[PDB]
């Protein structure tokens, strides 16, 4: 929807353009992201060090070991393409440490603004955490706030009732809020996923198969915040316990703790304040290509000599086309 930025016609003074409102396609965001993993040290296999298998099989005599390719879990492992019956995926180090809290931040980064169009999917090998919040940022790591709060108890953990983004109302589509769903239990199904819910807040506006899709981008443009609830220059997934399989701690089996994580998907488009249709790598950081007489990364600005009247987003509205508006120069 929104695919073309302008079109050359001919009206009575001849040829010109025509402008319309536009947006750029829809990307594997994990293609490039970068990503930091905290605190040092965090990373299994330096030293090398052994980890029980869900196998279990009752020996736990796997081994992680950063100098060895075919043993070691760098955090890129996070992200990359995977052959069947071969899940690769970062590993902290085990909870040796206990009682002292197993506790890792990823950060993940991309130095350019982007909206979210489908669930962020955080999938775990070896039981999800039984608490961990989702952070994001909109200015590069210079700020954090809260994104969604994950936990087997959210009450005792943040003092949060247990809810659901399903069950958001229109007025309540970009709250915050606390989920158990993902985390009640974390260590004995085996369902590997947490996520973000997305589509489900999109469908409190679009209607459960999403095909009112007039009322969402009506409700984009004019619900305060709502896009903008989509919108990230960077996620941190604060790891703050792992999974417990639903019991207690076995302080006899430490190596039978530890996150791992195969795959993180993050599915949006760059942000071009509906003035460009395509977003690239420059200078090493995804930029719009900005249309309307647009400029900045964003398309946030006007260019130079198109500085006659203030900058404005380009909108969805009316439907089904939109408004371009675009800058214009003198006269
Ligand atoms: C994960 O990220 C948060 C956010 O930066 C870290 O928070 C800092 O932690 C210490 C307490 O441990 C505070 O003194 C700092 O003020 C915190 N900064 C902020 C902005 O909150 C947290 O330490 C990180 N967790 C890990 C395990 O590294
Ligand atoms: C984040 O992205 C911006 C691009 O949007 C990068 O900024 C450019 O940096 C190059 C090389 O340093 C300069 O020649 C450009 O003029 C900069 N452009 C702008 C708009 O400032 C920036 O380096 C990236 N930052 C990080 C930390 O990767
Ligand atoms: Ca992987
Ligand atoms: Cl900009
Ligand atoms: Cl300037």
């Amino acid at each position: 929807d929104y695919d073309i930025c302008k079109s050359w016609v001919t009206t009575d003074e001849g040829p010109t353009w025509e402008f319309y409102a536009c947006q750029p396609k829809v990307m594997r965001l994990k293609d490039y992201v970068k990503v930091k993993v905290e605190p040092s040290g965090i990373t299994c296999g330096d030293p090398p060090e052994r980890f029980c298998s869900h196998e279990n099989p009752y020996l736990c005599s796997n081994e992680c070991d950063a100098s060895n390719p075919d043993l070691a879990h760098p955090p890129r492992l996070m992200f990359d393409k995977e052959e069947e019956g071969l899940a690769t995926y970062w590993q902290s180090i085990t909870w040796s440490r206990y009682p002292s809290p197993l506790e890792a931040n990823i950060t993940l980064s991309w130095n350019k603004t982007v909206e979210l169009t489908d669930d962020v999917v955080m999938t775990f090998e070896y039981g999800r955490p039984t608490v961990m919040v989702l952070e994001k940022s909109l200015d590069n790591g210079r700020t954090w706030q809260p994104y969604q709060f994950y936990a087997e108890d959210c009450m005792e953990a943040f003092g949060m009732s247990a809810r659901r983004a399903r069950d958001m109302s229109s007025s309540s589509a970009h709250r915050v809020l606390c989920t158990e769903e993902y985390s009640r239990w974390a260590g004995s199904k085996k369902e590997k996923h947490v996520r973000f819910e997305v589509r489900d807040r999109f469908a409190i506006f679009a209607g459960p198969d999403l095909r009112n899709m007039d009322n969402l981008y009506t409700r984009l443009e004019s619900a305060k915040g709502l896009k903008e609830f989509f919108t990230l220059t960077d996620l941190r997934m604060r790891l703050l316990r792992p999974a417990l399989g639903g019991t207690y701690v076995q302080r006899e089996n430490l190596y039978k703790y530890f996150y791992a994580i195969s795959n993180i998907e993050v599915i949006g488009r760059c942000k071009c304040n509906l003035h460009a249709n395509l977003c690239s790598m420059r200078e090493g950081s995804l930029q719009c290509e900005c249309e309307h007489n647009t400029t900045g990364p964003d398309c946030g600005k006007c260019k130079k000599n198109f500085r006659t009247r203030s900058w404005r987003a380009g909108s969805y509205l009316p439907l089904p086309h939109g408004s371009p508006n675009a800058c214009a120069a003198a006269g």
